[PDB]
């Protein structure tokens, strides 16, 4: 019923506009349900490479926008959606966020006290002493899931160690 979701984006048309490019859905363990490289819906005028991951290679022959956007409503269709910053992930899905329950690291006060401060790799730094989005290959959105992921099982315990209900 969780499920931890990121997306990495490319820039399109002549000004730059972040479009999907990947997205990566991974369980309440870790384990991966989706990864795909998907084509945006426009033209690509900056691959953002460095921190995207995405080469003019992966989108050759990548599922098109409106397929793998079907595919992956289909998968966070009625569960608790995991994710940072999950706005901006939803505008590359272009779909409203209205019906979902999400849960979003970026704005759960408990990670943000506990971390003394919101980046995703500061707070899995802080609170997971876990190191991200390091690689010269780019961001992978299956690392950026999982840390939200298991920032999110390290809010709900420590929820729990304090005698707070679990977030719902
Ligand atoms: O410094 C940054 C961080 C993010 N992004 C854009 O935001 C997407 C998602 O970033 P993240 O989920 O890895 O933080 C990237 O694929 C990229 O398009 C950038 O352009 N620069
Ligand atoms: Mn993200
Ligand atoms: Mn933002
Ligand atoms: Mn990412």
């Amino acid at each position: 019923e969780v499920v931890a979701m990121d997306c990495e984006m490319v820039g399109l048309g002549p000004h730059r506009e972040s479009g999907l490019a990947r997205c990566s859905l991974v369980n309440v363990h870790g384990a991966v349900l989706y990864d795909k490289f998907i084509r945006p819906e426009g033209e690509i005028t900056d691959y953002r490479t460095r921190v995207s991951g995405v080469t003019p290679q992966h989108m050759v022959g990548a599922t098109p926008f409106a397929v793998a956007r079907l595919e992956i409503l289909q998968l966070l269709k009625g569960k608790l959606v995991v994710g940072h910053d999950l706005k901006h992930d939803f505008q590359a899905l272009k779909e409203d966020m209205s019906g979902y329950t999400i849960y979003d690291t970026s704005t759960d006060r408990l990670l943000w006290r506990e971390a003394k401060l919101v980046s995703l790799r500061v707070l899995s730094e802080r609170l997971l002493h876990k190191s991200i989005q390091n690689s010269l290959l780019g961001h992978s959105s299956v690392e950026d899931a999982r840390a939200t992921m298991e920032l999110y099982q390290i809010s709900q315990r420590i929820r729990a160690r304090r005698g707070l209900p679990r977030l719902a």
